[PDB]
Formats: C-alpha cells, sequence, structure tokens
C-alpha cells in the first residue's frame, strides 16, 4: 500500500512509500546533480539551522556527512521529522487527533453562524475551505489585534501539556480561537474554578461523524483543546498563504523544478480564473489531506504541512554575555531537537527528549500566533521573507508547505 497525492492541479500525482518528504530527499540525493561540481541545496534559512547544529551539537557530525560545505541529507532528514513533529501529541492517552477535533469544530462553528449536509467526516474535510473563510469572516480583520495566544502566565513554562487534563484557570479562555468557539456555542463553558454531558455538541458530533464508541470533552482534556486551538489557527494561516494564488504562472519563475530533481520521472481545463479563490487549497484538501489522513487517521497539522511549522518557528524571536538576534539562536529550539534526532541515531533519555520536543512546540505555538496576528503575511509582500525558504512562487508554496522545504540542484 502506497500513498498517492496531487499537491497542484496540473502536476502528475506523487506516489511514494512512507512519508511524501523523507521519500523525495531520497530521491534528489540519488540523482545526478548530487555530486561533483554539483550539490542540492535548500535556500539559505536552511543552511542557517545547519551550520547552527554543527556549532551548537558537534557531536552531530557523527552522524551526518557535512563535508565540502554541502546540505547534509541525514541533516535534513531530521530536521524534517522535526518539522512534522511540531504539532505531534506524544504524551497523553487520548482517541481523537487536535486535527479532527479542529474539523468538527469549523464545521459546528459554520453551522452555528452561517448555514447537500455532510454525512462523512471525509465530507467535511473536503468543505474546510469554507468553514475556514466562515472562521476568518467571523473573526474580522478589525478591532485591533486578534489575540492568538494564550495567557503564557497561566500556563507551565516548559511543558506543553496540562498535567491532569487541565491548565490554570483562564489560561486558555482568552485566545480569539477559543473565545470565539465559545461566544458561538461550538465549545461549552469552561469548567469553574471553585470547589453525560448533553450539551456539549463537540463530543456529539465526534460520535456522529467518527462513531468510536470516545467521549470527547475538550474542557477535560486541555493539552487538546490548546493543540486544536492551534490547528484551527494554522489552517486559517494555510489558507491565508494560499488565497488567490497563480499555481500556473510560468514555470520557469518556480525554484522548484521537478523536472531537474527527477529526470524523466516526468492549455484548456477551464480549472478556474488566475485569481483563484480557495481553489489550490480545495484541491490540496481533495487530494492531498484526504488521502494521507485516510491512510492514517492520528496524522497532525505538522505532519501533514511541516513548511507551515518552519514559516511560524521563522516567525518567533525564541526562548554581558550576548545579545543573539541571529536566526540560529532564535531557532535553538528546532537546532536541539534536530541534534538530538541526530545523535541519536548513533538511548537520550526520553524525559530529555520530551523536554526539546515541548519547547519545540512552544516556540512553533508562539511563531503560529505571531503569524496569525500578521495582516499580510502572503507571497507577494514577503518575497525576500519566503526567498530565504527557497519559494518564490505560488506554485512554490503549495509544494513548500507540504514538504517542509524545496530542493534544487545547485
Amino acid at each position: 500500500a502506497e500513498m498517492e497525492v496531487q499537491i497542484v492541479r496540473n502536476d502528475p500525482p506523487l506516489r511514494y512509500d512512507t512519508n511524501l518528504p523523507v521519500d523525495l530527499l531520497h530521491m534528489v540525493y540519488a540523482g545526478r546533480g548530487a555530486t561533483g561540481s554539483s550539490g542540492v541545496v535548500f535556500g539559505t534559512w536552511y543552511r542557517t539551522i545547519q551550520d547552527r547544529t554543527i556549532t551548537d551539537f558537534p557531536l552531530t557530525t557523527r552522524s551526518a556527512d557535512f563535508r565540502d560545505g554541502r546540505m547534509s541529507k541525514t541533516f535534513m532528514t531530521a530536521l524534517v521529522l522535526s518539522l512534522q513533529a511540531c504539532g505531534r501529541l506524544y504524551v497523553g492517552q487520548r482517541h481523537y487527533s487536535a486535527f479532527e477535533c479542529a474539523v468538527l469544530c469549523l464545521y459546528l462553528l459554520y453551522r452555528n453562524t452561517h448555514g447537500r449536509a455532510p454525512v462523512t467526516f471525509g465530507d467535511l474535510l473536503g468543505r474546510l475551505p469554507r468553514y475556514l473563510a466562515c472562521l476568518a469572516a467571523v473573526i474580522g480583520t478589525e478591532g485591533g489585534r486578534p489575540q492568538y495566544r494564550y495567557r503564557d502566565d497561566k500556563l507551565p513554562k516548559t511543558q506543553f501539556a496540562a498535567g491532569g487534563g487541565r491548565y490554570e484557570h483562564g489560561a486558555l479562555a482568552s485566545h480569539i480561537v477559543i473565545a470565539t468557539l465559545m461566544h458561538h456555542g461550538v465549545l461549552p463553558a469552561a469548567p469553574g474554578d471553585v470547589p453525560v454531558a448533553h450539551h456539549d455538541d463537540i463530543n456529539r458530533a465526534a460520535a456522529a461523524f467518527l462513531s468510536r464508541g470516545h467521549n470527547l470533552f475538550l474542557w477535560e482534556d486541555q493539552t487538546l483543546l490548546r493543540a486544536t486551538a492551534n490547528t484551527i489557527t494554522a489552517l486559517g494561516v494555510i489558507q491565508r498563504l494560499l488565497a488567490n494564488g497563480n499555481v500556473y504562472a510560468d514555470r520557469l519563475n518556480n525554484r522548484l523544478q521537478l523536472g531537474m530533481l527527477i529526470p524523466g520521472a516526468v492549455s484548456g481545463s477551464d480549472s478556474g480564473a488566475i485569481k483563484s479563490g480557495d481553489n489550490n487549497l480545495e484541491a490540496l484538501c481533495a487530494n492531498y489531506v484526504l488521502p494521507l489522513y485516510r491512510a492514517d487517521p492520528a496524522v497532525e497539522l505538522t505532519q501533514l504541512f511541516p513548511g507551515l511549522a518552519a514559516l511560524c518557528l521563522d516567525a518567533q524571536a525564541g526562548r554581558r554575555r550576548v545579545v543573539d538576534m541571529s536566526s540560529g539562536a532564535r531557532q535553538a529550539a528546532l537546532v536541539r531537537l534536530t541534534a538530538l534526532e541526530l545523535i541519536n541515531r548513533t538511548p537520550t533519555p526520553v524525559g530529555e527528549v520530551i523536554h526539546a520536543h515541548d519547547a519545540l512546540a512552544i516556540q512553533y505555538e508562539q511563531g503560529l500566533g505571531l503569524l496569525a496576528q500578521q495582516a499580510r503575511i502572503g507571497l507577494g509582500s514577503n518575497t525576500k521573507r519566503f526567498s530565504a525558504f527557497n519559494v518564490s512562487s505560488d506554485y512554490d508554496m503549495l509544494y513548500f508547505l507540504c514538504l517542509g522545504f524545496i530542493p534544487q540542484y545547485l
């Protein structure tokens, strides 16, 4: 059972074994331009992370090949796995993913505000764009400062998860997404703070669309609620980044050239207008997100879109010696988890790994909030920004989001 997905309408589907970016890396490094007077590069951002990884965790040199100042395949593999791990929930017994919860919440919000009726979870995934547009309209772009952040003063400092299923009272309540879901009857009122659930529409929808016979009371599993609000926030950002994208622009303006990367393995269709709506997103949901979800219903947003994680991390600043504002220092969390991934490939206390993973999840969340707050995060208004990630076209953006990088033979 091989996986097959389609990232962009004009391109051929992509068939592979288990993890798309990892498999693609195997292909680009087994190819021509990956040796001799030619090498595989991924952009300045990735160069900075690799340099920083070598400097701060020298032992990684014993697990990867950094000769000729080239970009290491083992390094990029560990890095993509870390990006994919950003939004993963390892600790905690649960029967639903943050992604499934996010889909059910968006569905309910749409039903409660806006509104052929969806019958399966699959139906819901297909209609994600309209739910996302609804969320966007409901939130608004006025009032000034939609707050996509929690009350950090009320949340743990070095752990992501809520110890016993609950964070300090009011820790989550103020995030715009959560306040919106409560305002519109999707999420019940928060538990009180003073010494089965027929009124929980989310649990009900979960029962109906997934029928797993397990209760889903988000206020009782607040780690999952926090992850759910983050996933919703991330989907809104993806929708924004892909809005009105022209994936048919001049092919020669794409940093990504599948033809050069995998030599050989490679109109009149009223696809739509150039100033597309959420058409590309619509297609992604149907031909990328859905097939991946069915193959693995526990999958989370960052696993689907490691590129989104990278953009989010790049947006945050990190957590008489030195005031380091360098990209490398800002990504210290990413670097550490990546280095740990690398070094273990050669038995790091699971607790140390959990600590490193939690610190990254925390910075991802912080960066995601900053990105969600920005008025203009589109490719146009951030050309140099995306350039550091080897993205220059809307075509590139789509692949970047799913892969976590854009390879090019240099």
